[PDB]
């Protein structure tokens, strides 16, 4: 019964409460390309809240080596990530007509970044688990340089609803996504100075605004619509 537990049931019934209003609203729709904005969309917090159950049943963590101490290591988490974060990407993608071979790259980047975070994670040698943290958060610059640079030019030739609805989920996303590197780098993967508990709940706030709010945000506009 880790002090955690309240945190991860908490975000248990957020994710799960999320993806059934999505469900609902998504299951009513019947314009093709909003849904396809809500199948993507209704799938995130639905992969979170599996993820988020398991742990708080206990599963997905494990004890790692490191600076002379046994450390808890919630692994699971990057299975919520390596599948939700390119989703959320997708959804920015479609909305601004993203090129092909620029959403290769993201996902291609996005997938280091969360590969690279678990080998981080995972890491017995403790100077080295900040090397692939530094690897990870490269990989997060380039897919949050992309969605600044990049994807803000190819909102430019949408309409201004269009545009005006990328704007407020790039920035949702670029405010929420730069945090998860300095929570890792001074939680309990990294310099150990923030107990886990206020880790899970850290975690917690931030998994649920940006999968749920940003959701939220995606699936009431006109900008998904057809
Ligand atoms: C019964 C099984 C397996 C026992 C072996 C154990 C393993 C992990 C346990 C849960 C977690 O600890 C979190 C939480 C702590 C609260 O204190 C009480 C409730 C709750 C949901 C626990 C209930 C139960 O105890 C679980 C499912
Ligand atoms: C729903 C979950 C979301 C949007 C999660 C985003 C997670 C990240 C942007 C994680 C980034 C990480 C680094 C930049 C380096 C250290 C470890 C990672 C996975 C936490």
């Amino acid at each position: 019964g880790r002090p955690e537990w309240i945190w991860l049931a908490l975000g248990t019934a957020l994710m799960g409460l999320g993806t059934l209003y999505f469900l609902v609203k998504g299951m009513g729709v019947s314009d093709p390309d909003a849904k396809k904005f809500y199948a993507i969309t209704t799938l995130v917090p639905a992969i979170a809240f599996t993820m988020y159950l398991s742990m708080l049943l206990g599963y997905g963590l494990t004890m790692v080596p490191f600076g002379g101490e046994q450390n808890p290591i919630y692994w699971a988490r990057y299975a919520d990530w390596l599948f939700t974060t390119p989703l959320l990407l997708l959804d920015l993608a479609l909305l601004v007509d993203a090129d092909q071979g620029t959403i290769l790259a993201l996902v291609g980047a996005d997938g280091i970044m969360i590969g690279t975070g678990l080998v981080g994670a995972l890491t017995k040698v403790y100077s080295y688990r900040f090397v692939w943290w530094a690897i990870s958060t490269a990989a997060m610059l380039y897919v949050l340089y992309v969605l600044f640079f990049g994807f803000t030019s190819k909102a430019e030739s949408m309409r201004p609803e269009v545009a005006s609805t990328f704007k407020v989920l790039r920035n949702v996303t670029v405010v929420l996504w730069s945090a998860y590197p300095v929570v890792w780098l001074i939680g309990s993967e990294g310099a150990g100075i923030v107990p886990l508990n206020i880790e899970t709940l850290l975690f917690m706030v931030l998994d649920v605004s940006a999968k749920v709010g940003f959701g939220l945000i995606l699936l009431r506009s006109r900008a998904i619509f057809g």
